[PDB]
């Protein structure tokens, strides 16, 4: 799979056990969801952003599939403005930058 | 080149004569920096991140040297972390995501 960027580089996954569609994003260092309900404890979190910070859990050892691969990650959660697809699980896919 | 993600994908750059490292950013649909100043007129915008709202200016036509590429692009200036390329200026060096 090659991806071009004329356009949000927006996937479909399946995390949880629910349908989202999530940004890859090589800019994020860590995978992050807004619209779902994870099962299990959690650590509190910080993430920083462009605009400033935000609280967020930390589920650990997610199942996320993703493009045709099922891969396990720590998941934050907490209101970004988008699903988001970090390095953490971006490496995992053997992703890379072409050009 | 082809770059993993192991580590932030970061490079050099040369924008308005000033040196500056930069964050190869597929989550940013815009190119922007924090520790420059540009000549010229500017636009009042605003960008909207993980954590929050900022203003910027928008500097149109900007020269940008990145990685071997010499290309222009219009560049937000305003109080982001890091800086960041964003799709703008990744479409122009051909940039792709792979796996
Ligand atoms: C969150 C996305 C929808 C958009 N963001 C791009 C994103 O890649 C930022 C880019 C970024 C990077 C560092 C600091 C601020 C913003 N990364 C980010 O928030 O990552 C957080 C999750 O893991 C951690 O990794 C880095 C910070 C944490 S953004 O910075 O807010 C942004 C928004 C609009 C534009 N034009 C350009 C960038
Ligand atoms: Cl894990
Ligand atoms: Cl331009």
């Amino acid at each position: 799979p090659q991806i071009t960027l004329w356009q949000r580089p927006l996937v479909t996954v399946k995390i949880g056990g629910q349908l989202r569609e999530a940004l890859l994003d090589t800019g994020a260092d860590d995978t992050i969801f807004e619209d779902i309900n994870l099962p299990g404890k959690w650590t509190p979190k910080m993430v920083g952003g462009i605009g400033g910070f935000m609280k967020v859990r930390q589920y650990d050892q997610v199942v996320i599939e993703i493009c045709g691969h099922k891969v396990t990650s720590p998941v934050l959660v907490g209101p970004t403005p988008l699903n988001i697809i970090g390095r953490n699980v971006l490496t995992q896919l053997g992703c890379t930058l072409n050009f």
